């Protein structure tokens, strides 16, 4: 909509305060246009039509249990939106700042987000498993990296190509995580998941098999749930980039940290220039290493930490 830019108040789904850029013309509306061409937050109403309606508010005050949702998604988009353009120079999704579209209050109990090709949508969860999931900004952080993949690397969505896909959007959704300095971690999902029970999380970057999840290429699924265990064999990416940044000795194999920041210039370089719709883990190594060797040179320590953690991880 046309209007008038101005910053609302809202308390997001964990009871947090914050501010939020609306849009105001009659009513006041989650549109914020002080980012690439807009990021825009809908309300789904419980149903499957998407995207729903822009989020109209009569007081530019969001204090609704109802309102919560969509006051998390709205500003960790945002969030993301920075990340991206501070850390990485990049524009939004497509590198062109197109608009950000989030639609929350998806459905009924739907315990699960998704970038479905065109927007981000939240589910409230159904309050024992999940609660509202925008509330998580690694979640937030997560779906809207997948739009980068697929407007870049294009990962396909099945087998180790997906797998790839999937640890691409854990590794930026943590790396985001931190970049807001709130109880940041290597778990994905722990503020939505499970409210009854304190310490869970949906999956581990640090140690994946905490939740069965495999951490070395022996142990991968190949079977053909879960798209060929996109989800699951992620793990094996996953702690291969927690070792990149935090070191340690996996199956007998020691890596040397280089830290957070050179974590994300290596990957965001691999997926930006390197990767390609089919890549498998062992051109996801190539491309790391020629990354690494592009930015720090080739007998750089970084370089020598990406051969460490892949061959700790088993990927040759
Ligand atoms: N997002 C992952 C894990 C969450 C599962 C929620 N029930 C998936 O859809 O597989
Ligand atoms: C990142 C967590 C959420 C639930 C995602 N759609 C899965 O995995
Ligand atoms: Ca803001
Ligand atoms: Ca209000
Ligand atoms: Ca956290
Ligand atoms: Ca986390
Ligand atoms: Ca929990
Ligand atoms: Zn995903």
């Amino acid at each position: 909509i046309t209007g008038t830019s101005t910053v609302g108040v809202g308390r997001g789904v964990l009871g947090d305060q914050k501010n939020i850029n609306t849009t105001y013309s009659t009513y006041y509306y989650l549109q914020d246009n002080t980012r690439g061409n807009g990021i825009f937050t809908y309300d789904a109403k419980y149903r499957t039509t998407l995207p729903g309606s822009l989020w109209a508010d009569a007081d530019n005050q969001f204090f609704a249990s109802y309102d919560a949702p969509a006051v998390d998604a709205h500003y960790y988009a945002g969030v993301t939106y920075d990340y991206y353009k501070n850390v990485h120079n990049r524009l939004s999704y497509d590198g062109n700042n197109a608009a950000i579209r989030s639609s929350v209050h998806y459905s009924q109990g739907y315990n699960n987000a998704f970038w479905n090709g065109s927007q981000m949508v939240y589910g409230d969860g159904d309050g024992q498993t999940f609660i509202p999931l925008s509330g998580g900004i690694d979640v937030v952080a997560h779906e809207l990296t997948h739009a980068v993949t697929d407007y870049t690397a294009g990962l396909i969505y099945q087998n180790e190509s997906g797998a790839i896909n999937e640890a691409i959007s854990d590794i930026f959704g943590t790396l985001v995580e931190f970049y807001a300095n709130k109880n940041p971690d290597w778990e994905i999902g722990e503020d939505v998941y499970t409210p009854g029970i304190s310490g869970d999380s949906l999956r581990s970057m640090s140690d994946p098999a905490k939740y069965g999840d495999p951490d070395h290429y022996s142990k991968r699924y190949t079977g053909t749930q879960d798209n060929g265990g996109v989800h699951i064999n992620s793990g094996i990416i996953n702690k291969a980039a927690y070792l990149i940044s935090q070191g340690g000795t996996h199956y007998g194999v020691s890596v040397v940290g280089i830290g957070r920041d050179k974590l994300g210039k290596i990957f965001y370089r691999a997926l930006t220039q390197y990767l390609t719709p089919t890549s498998n883990f062992s051109q996801l190594r190539a491309a790391a290493v020629q990354s690494a060797t592009d930015l720090y040179g080739s007998t750089s320590q970084e370089v020598a930490s990406v051969k460490q953690a892949f061959d700790a991880v088993g990927v040759k």
